[PDB]
């Protein structure tokens, strides 16, 4: 079996390897690189996203999002408060402003301890969820907004024609800003592409040791469970590094750098933070191999968890007998 002890693997594909997008996901999975629930990949040297981002700052973040969180500094939740719309340019300004800027830090590692110590107590700004691309039209390797679409796959594996329609979204972050232990809808992949900017730290449970982390998780947030018997896709729940390993739950770790894209797996837990101002775009997709993991994706039905037009025929074709009770917590 490779890579058994689940370690984020990194790839350097050439530029030729880099042509055939599902070709290559399944060369890392021949690998292992699954197993871990995130990859890194560094693209060929000749490869590049766009020219310039010299011309983004008029991008509109119509609802820039307030993280405020509650807890204790290892153990809280978080709720997006709403904010005034802002250019990039405007919330760049903000993010490199005293209140919110990066501060002195000697390394990665160091950086990391001062968000572990301190996130709680401040409320950063996340322009997060943006429909949109950054990526050059001319560009034709492993461009997130000319991928195969996730209706396409089902079509091709199942044999059903769905509505639907699957397109990128953009992320500004600043400082300490965060994202929640969470797998993808429907235990969907996931690639991230860092633009430009600071890095961004993630963390990531195996895949086949995701139940470990939702027993904590519920042991960590006992009215979250109550209200909700899958309240991670809430997304707002943060436990820190030294809480897992303090309740021996197996992760791993990577800080991700402009330039590089990372590859979330079906049903692998993370969750992260940016180092400061960056701009990052993602988007789901799925492979014949996540079509299992479609079928037993656990659902939030007590409302909170509203998602997109798209994941209506997912639930519905991969998940009938849920679909009724999904759909009354959509409506
Ligand atoms: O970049 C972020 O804030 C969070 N991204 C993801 O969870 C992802 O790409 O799956
Ligand atoms: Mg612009
Ligand atoms: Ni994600
Ligand atoms: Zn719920």
């Amino acid at each position: 079996a490779q890579n058994p002890n689940c370690n984020i693997m990194i790839f350097h594909p050439t530029k030729e390897e880099f042509n055939d997008f599902d070709k290559y996901i399944a060369y890392m999975e021949s690998q292992g690189a699954h197993r871990a629930g995130l990859a890194k990949i560094i693209p060929p040297k000749e490869w590049k996203a766009r020219e310039t981002y010299d011309n983004i700052s008029e991008i509109l973040i119509a609802t820039p999002l307030q993280q405020v969180a509650s807890g204790r500094a290892g153990v809280f939740t978080q709720y997006h408060k709403k904010k005034k719309a802002m250019t990039v340019g405007e919330y760049r300004h903000l993010a490199n402003s005293k209140k919110y800027q990066t501060p002195p830090h000697q390394n990665f590692e160091d950086l990391e301890r001062k968000y572990w110590k301190n996130r709680i107590y401040n409320s950063p700004i996340y322009g997060a969820d943006i429909s949109g691309s950054l990526f050059d039209e001319n560009t034709k390797q492993w461009n997130l907004g000319h991928l195969g679409t996730i209706q396409d796959l089902l079509e091709k594996e199942c044999g059903v024609v769905i509505e639907g329609v699957n397109t990128p979204y953009l992320y500004f972050g600043m400082w300490k800003t965060t994202f929640a232990w969470h797998t993808e809808d429907m235990d969907l992949y996931s690639i991230n592409y860092l633009h430009l900017g600071e890095p961004k730290t993630w963390y990531v449970v195996p895949p086949e040791h995701g139940q470990r982390l939702e027993r904590l998780a519920r042991e960590l947030f006992p009215g979250s469970s109550r209200g909700c018997g899958a309240f991670l896709r809430h997304k707002v729940a943060l436990i820190s590094p030294t809480v897992l390993k303090e309740n021996g739950i197996p992760f791993n770790r990577i800080t991700q750098e402009a330039g590089e894209f990372m590859v979330t797996f079906p049903y692998g837990y993370h969750a992260g933070f940016n180092h400061g101002f960056n701009c990052a775009e993602a988007i789901n997709f799925a492979t014949p191999r996540w079509i299992d993991y479609g079928k037993m994706a656990s659902q939030c039905s007590c409302g909170e968890a509203r998602v997109t037009f798209s994941m209506d025929a997912f639930v519905r074709i991969l998940q009938p007998e849920r679909y009724d009770l999904w759909k009354r917590g959509q409506d």
